[PDB]
């Protein structure tokens, strides 16, 4: 029945504003979820200066957040990361962590996340005589925190190895997780991101193996909708790659979403749908999300709104970490097939259809882009402005190339790029690296043989 | 001569404090102008017919006063070109000009970049309404060589514009392209001929609104000082991120002032001036000058990587002419070691940036630095695998060494189809 479900503010970049946190909490509550975790990397007291307690203002914002979540039938957690230059056995360090916990506890914030995701290269020297491993040291420090709470509230532990790859493939083969699962107090839940930091799929056999080594069902920390790893990307598609059959194997489900608060309407809608609806299907879920989301696209000067089909296009373009949207996938795939020859036949309906859909894609992106400039909510506009520009430019250049092939140029003729494509397109440091570190169609890396 | 910056890019407009910081830098660099024209202001372009409310006009006069205090002039942009009937609309434009004029803002930019005799007449009307007070600068529809068709003297538009626009009105020009790699003396002499006046340069060399992936912290390059006799003004349209533009403004002011201007020497002087902004929070440190220099080298120019970064990658390319580099070859060993050192230095820079006092400067470069770090790390993982001397049939174990999320998405899918070879030619993989 009951289970921790919701969002972690846990990404690398600027933290959300008070109003953005309120909007997101609204969306969490509307989606049937019950948790907000405060842990933005931008907060100095979480990680960088973990020894230093909050001043009155910092603590007041936290209690306000707890109250705001409470009013929506939600729980609120506060993160700490005492892992940067911690001596796990040291009195002053243990006491300094206890003071942090005491402050939060005396202010009524007894729901804590302890993070241990970034440590030094070997065990500290003053700790080697007390503890036999990082796992045992972290476990003891966390158990101290749990015991200070006196059976009230809840502790969730982020491990150093929090995915399959970090644990070495099969999590049951990790020395770290073996010692962690046996040493961390049974009352403390453990985060897990699946086989990777950003998991393409989270499957039942994986989670069963994780539960074995951890000695408890994991709380999922899903990075499926996270975009902090790529400046070029945002994820407005549905949650995918997790069957509902995995949910019996977890103790919780927290999602670490896009940096841009306004980008997360579909992430929250569809993740809530996944957790609630036994018939969850990503393409049906995104349709329901798009219908709910569409009134946010009202136009500023007159009685219009961006059409549902163009909002749907927005999600298709900006879909998922390991898939383009169904429309965009098929358009590009059709073009690839038609481009197996150096000169496609302009009379061939395969080519003609592929080109026409590409042209139509261009016209629709243009329509969407123009209408986005006209919406009332400028935060939503600026969320997608640059991502939309990028897509528009790419599609335009592909259209100009395919249009030139549609004239049936001779085999020796070369595409007149100087007249058709801007000089500034596809340049810089990342392109220079990608020119050396090539990747072929089957996914294999090479440097041009 | 008009010298300074235009706020004229596509994206979010600057905050009051960011505009203040930028004006400080303009003044410190020996320049004298700030142009207000952000695409985010509805009254500039989208709803050009609608006058400012009291608050909107008050922010503008505040900006003019803030420029004045620094010995600077302030301009306000208008773009009556979207759905204008040039002969109709005239009164609505006159009202906009009257408001600004009655509030003491008589320095105007008229933009006609998205649609000659019609535009000229409309602009002359605005000039005549000002009654000989203040100044009008005109942004033409064809504002670069490419738009004019190569030689600007062959443009029917510019020919008619140059003869019809009032002589008191100056004209913007971006060089041979929107973002010019080079602006040369013969080009600007031809521009001056067709326009019938020396152009005011609007330089987009430091602009980054065209690419989500890019920011330009290197020196101004590709313009000789021998071009400056051929211009009436020099305005730069810089990076979206205000804190990114310290080197852009420093080096552009150096270019306009210093007869011995040389980009690599100028960036050293910029880095030395910029370094105290990188003071560390709680403690007496700052990010080392050499790591701030690395920041500019990584994030250099629109048409060049920095000199250090260029040489590191070039050395690696040469060493990778074979399918299996010899781990005993000093060419390979040197290239790999410098790559490793590049990685270590980026890491050092990145870590130290997380610790600086100025959080706006941190968040300016946070994402760009991550991106560079990730790319370098993956290249190192690949080159490290080659350094073990794998057999010719063996394939790089990417799944264990490179993150599953790396180099994916819609733009990568398009680029996979629309390929480009080493000589710059487009194709679709034969
Ligand atoms: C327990 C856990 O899963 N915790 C997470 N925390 C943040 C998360 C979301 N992303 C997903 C992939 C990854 C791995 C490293 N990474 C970084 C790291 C830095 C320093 N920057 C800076 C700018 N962009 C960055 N990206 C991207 C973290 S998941
Ligand atoms: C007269 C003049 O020089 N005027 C300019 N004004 C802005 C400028 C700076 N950039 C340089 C290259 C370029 C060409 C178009 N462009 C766009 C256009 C749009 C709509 N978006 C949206 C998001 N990103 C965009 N980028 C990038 C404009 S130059
Ligand atoms: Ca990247």
């Amino acid at each position: 029945g009951s289970m921790l479900t919701g969002v972690i503010e846990g990404f690398y970049g600027r933290d959300w504003r008070r109003d953005e946190r309120a909007t997101v909490m609204d969306w969490i509550a509307a989606a049937g979820m019950n948790t907000y975790i405060y842990g933005p990397k931008d907060d100095v007291h979480v990680r960088a200066r973990w020894r230093v307690p909050y001043d009155a203002a910092g603590l007041a914002r936290l209690t306000e957040l707890r109250d705001a979540a409470a009013a929506r039938g939600m729980v609120f957690y506060v993160s700490l990361a005492p892992c940067l230059d911690v001596t796990y056995s040291d009195p002053q360090d243990r006491a300094a962590l206890l003071a942090r916990v005491d402050q939060l506890a005396r202010a009524g914030l007894r729901n804590l996340v302890l993070l241990f995701d970034d440590i030094p290269s070997v065990l500290p020297e003053a700790d080697r005589h007390r503890f036999d491993s990082f796992a045992e040291a972290q476990a003891d420090l966390s158990n101290m925190v749990l015991r200070h709470l006196r059976g009230a509230g809840h502790v969730v532990f982020c491990p150093t190895e929090y995915c399959g790859r970090m644990a070495g493939g099969d999590p049951r083969g990790s020395a770290y997780l073996q010692r962690l699962g046996s040493t961390l107090d049974p009352a403390i839940d453990i985060f897990w991101t699946g086989p990777e930091i950003v998991s393409e799929e989270i499957v039942a056999a994986h989670l069963a193996a994780v539960g074995e080594v951890l000695r408890r069902r994991p709380v999922i920390w899903d990075n499926f909708h996270a975009n902090d790893y790529d400046i070029r990307r945002v994820f407005a598609g549905p949650l995918g790659g997790r069957s509902r059959d995995i949910l019996p194997l977890v103790a919780g489900w927290i999602t670490n979403p896009n940096n841009e608060a306004e980008a997360n309407f579909p992430a929250i809608h569809t993740t809530g749908a996944y957790l609630a609806d036994p018939d969850y299907a990503p393409e049906r879920a995104i349709a329901a999300a798009v219908a709910a989301w569409q009134p946010r696209f009202r136009l500023a000067f007159g009685d219009g709104a961006v059409p549902s089909d163009l909002v749907a296009l927005l999600c298709d373009l900006f879909w998922q970490p390991f898939a383009l949207g169904p429309e965009t996938t098929r358009i590009l795939s059709a073009l690839r097939a038609a481009l197996t020859v150096p000169r496609p036949d302009p009379s061939d309906p395969a080519w003609r259809a592929a080109l026409e859909d590409l042209r139509d894609l261009k016209r629709r992106i243009n329509k969407l882009f123009t209408l986005m400039t006209e919406i009332e909510n400028r935060d939503l506009f600026h969320t997608f402005h640059n991502y939309l520009w990028e897509a528009q430019e790419e599609v335009g250049h592909l259209v100009a190339y395919c249009d030139w092939l549609d004239e049936a140029p001779p085999p020796g003729a070369v595409f007149p790029a100087t007249d058709r494509i801007h000089n500034f397109y596809r340049r810089g440091f990342g392109v220079a690296v990608q020119d050396i570190l090539q990747r072929d169609r089957q996914g294999r890396y090479h440097h041009g043989v």
